[PDB]
């Protein structure tokens, strides 16, 4: 038994802007994504899996541990975060899986497609899809809000997600899952976060149609809502900085989650015992109480 | 006092497909959007309203109920439905107000810029906003959506309202309102809506944090969730034709709504004297109990 | 156009506590019920109506409105609010329509049921009925909870609804309408509101089934959730003194709502024209964006 | 390997199979599968001490198994006339190795509650995972039909019990414990025939994000599970009315009913040290309902 509370750190925290979309290694304190504490237990052996935007955060704490329960991993993230993404890459074959890295920006479709065929092409199969890059840019008026703004966010966090998952369809056979990240803020809806918590219900409505969809053929659908996680989408603009200094100061336990309290929810989801989880948001918000 | 189960009319309808948008004089029957029974008493009196999508159903409805409270109303549609606007401009000057007919496609983000302004130039201002317009067509499974369908989906019910919107608020005075149409689908979320209830349910976080940027200011932004109405909407395909004939038979009332239905939710949330209803989400779904 | 932020009271609030339920006489400021301000429009002309909690805050609210609307009105009340609830006979007369005052403790299954009997034989029947009566006593911890106050908040709240409402039922006639008082609390249900939350979970749930019972014999079930709003619920011990001092200042008015504000929701919610509006849950918290 | 969920469990048509309520799992038709043969323990719940009530059948039983395989004693409530089931969980316990106690009681009864608790206390030598998942569930087509005994069955059962059981737990509580408490999708699907029970499960998910902010705090995580259907006594004892067993989710995308073993797993990740961000959740498992 470990007390959750001040299992890890609290604000405040330095002063620490990054362009977006920022490193891990570059915060301080730097994440905890699960290097140390996560051991697996054999829950996927042989699994085929691409995660997006597994270079840093929620992602890198599902793609290690999902090498670490005995799966190979693709992952996806922008060239700009390479020194981040071949920390991941070395964590996965430490782990004795095959790792593949395959920069490119999702809000292109022909790269979409480029991915999946290339992470299929390269595991020899795909069973586990995790939609969960993202662009968090906070502002605090509409008028501040361009076209160029609203569609970045929705070009990454709704069209991305949506060229990926058609073209990663017909590799995924009976028994595989596709999880999809979104957020608390789907319903929590910050005046700040305008475009981002729009695409982030959108995000809950395409996991619940598309389980609807695809259940009957035996692939579950589902998705994950963290409340607040130190991760570089937040101190790269995500919050601004002030925010980010307290971050999470007011919430139930008085800190932010760490990247690697939040990987057993997609190890759980993905696994083949939970075989009548479809459709759901499992939600990990530290008491927030959303999800 | 009057049993609502037996008020409008219960399926089977005859069969009846037609091209989207489709025509509301077309149908069988035609659509009651209150054009005999709404008997407006000054609610609304001197505004200054604009809805898109006003030439047919809940729009439709809508502005009917708007010019009846005592307020100027211009309608936004697509050309091929002239001969349905031709009518609604005809109810609102019959009431003795202005009407102002602005027929163009909201995907085009230059367009709906001009729809705003010309709204706002004829009227001698903008303080009722209602964001209505939809594409809505079912498809069984995402390995047939093409991008043109997703796009097509998105950005009219997202990147439309986003661009009205953000054009309309520095007419807006403190005092007014905006509302925008979305749907129990957004938490329903039917296999064969995948791109329809993404939107549907990104809309209604948009309200929601919309609410909590303008609501300080004085402007009061809410939602409207109508479950299923009898609108060509439905009949041009939101729906495959078999489930039109038989539409809503499965629902408590075993009838669909008809648009006059919901018209005075939308007079409601605009009038003055509802003064603290703000980033709320109003369901009139007939039982089946979503918002 | 009015600005609706600055329109009533914001804090702080002078140090204020009362024994519950509490006199709005001893409000400092007194609450605005609409006594002056609400307009009726001839929207309910001869309903005869039930408000439980009649005497005070919203229900007072609401039983104002309706006699403006043209109703006749009875009201419950505890019998040590007598002073509240005779300023509310004498607005409903006022209004040139009947009023009937029937004090009694709700918990009492025996007083529900003389309360419905004689509501309906001194109005000569009986169509509109408001479960608007509460308790709600703040406490920080479980461990100082005790089986006499969770039994007092759940009995007022979940057992006097039911027994009342099964009793009203067969006085009322299709077209009839059924309004329950929930909160905001159902969903963000504070630590310091353990009970209180999950009696107005509650009656949501309560409001859906039986809207899906009701529904097709003609009567609609429908919930209003109000945000924070100044009434002697709150003073008497619904929030600790240093909250009811500071309340709602942090919402984005700044201030909370008066009972006059959320009046229009009773009443379109049992308006006639409001035929498809069941099993709604509809909101009215400044902001908040939860219903 | 991969396995395809649709049809690893049985799908309706189900044979005409009343009982009079609580029900025994053994005289279902067929009998469901809490995981008996399935479940296989990782150690994840080493030394952890457990409560379960209603863990003689259904989801409890198949929780109670999984905890005790993952290394966790436990002891499990029900009702005296259940005991030939519990008989089967308590047997299936112990030849995991682990401590088993057996705790027959109506927690209707506050002092039963209070006992209930003190007594799987002091058995088990401490106490770190209570799991709230007896209910009392009996359709109704219309409130004219629901008498008061009906509804206070309904309300004592789900409302209270886990209030008195929740509060004579918490002392017993130390950091890094959890509270797992079972509702429903009916919470918000609230259909016509189950008004009393719907109450109850919406009120369960206000009581558990109510008290994860009370106790987060102190380190115990309390947290809900939100089954949809599953085959369970529960539902052929009068959960459901006959025709609906008979035909227990065919309409849903897998044209079939869950069977609890399939539920265990959010059970173990809820209580698992490992998930120390989780709190005030509610986690649904109904198939691709989409709920919760
Ligand atoms: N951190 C929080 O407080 C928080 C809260 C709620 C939800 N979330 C969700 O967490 C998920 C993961 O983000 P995180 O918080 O772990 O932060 P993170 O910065 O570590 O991860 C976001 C990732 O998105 C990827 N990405 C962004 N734009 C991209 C593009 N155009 N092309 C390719 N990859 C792109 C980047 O590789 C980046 O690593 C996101 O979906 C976010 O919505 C985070
Ligand atoms: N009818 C239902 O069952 C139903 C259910 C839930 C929600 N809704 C919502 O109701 C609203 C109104 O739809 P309705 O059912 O009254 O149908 P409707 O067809 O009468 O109205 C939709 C309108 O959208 C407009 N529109 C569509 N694409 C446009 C474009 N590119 N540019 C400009 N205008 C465009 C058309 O003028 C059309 O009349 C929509 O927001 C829809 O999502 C409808
Ligand atoms: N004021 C707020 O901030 C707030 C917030 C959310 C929801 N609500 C809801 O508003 C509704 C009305 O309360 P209000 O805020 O207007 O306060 P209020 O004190 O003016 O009204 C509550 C009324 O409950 C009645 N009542 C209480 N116990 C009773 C009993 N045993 N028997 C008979 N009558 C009894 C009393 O007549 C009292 O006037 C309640 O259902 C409450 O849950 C209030
Ligand atoms: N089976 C489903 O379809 C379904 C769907 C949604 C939610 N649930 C929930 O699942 C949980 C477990 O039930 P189940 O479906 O596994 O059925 P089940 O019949 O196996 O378990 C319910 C248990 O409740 C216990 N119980 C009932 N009344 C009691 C009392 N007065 N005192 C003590 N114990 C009492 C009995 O021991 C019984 O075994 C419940 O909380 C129920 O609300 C079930
Ligand atoms: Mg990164
Ligand atoms: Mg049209
Ligand atoms: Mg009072
Ligand atoms: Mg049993
Ligand atoms: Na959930
Ligand atoms: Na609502």
């Amino acid at each position: 038994l470990t007390n959750p509370v001040d299992l890890y750190p609290k604000p405040p925290f330095p002063h620490q802007v990054q362009a977006p979309p920022g490193l891990a290694s570059r915060m301080q304190p730097r994440p905890d994504h699960g290097e140390q504490s996560y051991r697996g237990r054999g829950r996927l052996v042989g699994r085929k899996t691409l995660v997006t935007g597994g270079d840093s955060g929620i992602g890198r704490a599902a793609a290690i541990a999902f090498a670490r329960e005995g799966a190979d991993v693709a992952i996806g993230y922008l060239p700009v975060e390479e020194s981040d993404a071949r920390e991941v890459v070395a964590l996965i074959r430490a782990a004795g899986r095959q790792a593949v890295a395959l920069p490119g920006d999702i809000r292109d479709e022909t790269f979409c497609q480029r991915l999946v065929a290339r992470a299929a092409e390269a595991l020899g199969g795909l069973d586990i899809l995790v939609n969960n890059a993202a662009r968090q840019q906070a502002l605090d008026s509409i008028g501040e809000m361009t076209t160029e703004h609203f569609d970045a966010t929705v070009k990454t966090n709704l069209y991305g997600m949506f060229w990926i998952t058609k073209a990663a369809i017909p590799h995924l056979p009976p028994g595989a899952s596709i999880i999809n990240t979104t957020s608390v803020q789907a319903v929590r809806a910050s005046a700040n976060l305008l475009d981002y918590a729009t695409t982030k219900a959108g995000i809950i409505a395409f996991t619940r149609s598309l389980a609807k969809q695809l259940g009957p053929r035996g692939i579950r659908v589902n998705a994950v809502a963290p409340g607040p996680y130190w991760t570089p989408l937040q101190s790269s603009g995500g919050q601004p900085p002030e925010t980010v200094v307290n971050y999470a100061a007011g919430s139930p336990y008085g800190r932010p989650g760490q990247p690697a309290e939040i990987a057993p929810l997609y190890v759980a989801l993905a696994a083949s015992e939970t075989s009548y989880a479809n459709g759901q948001v499992w939600g990990a918000d530290g008491g927030l109480g959303i999800f």
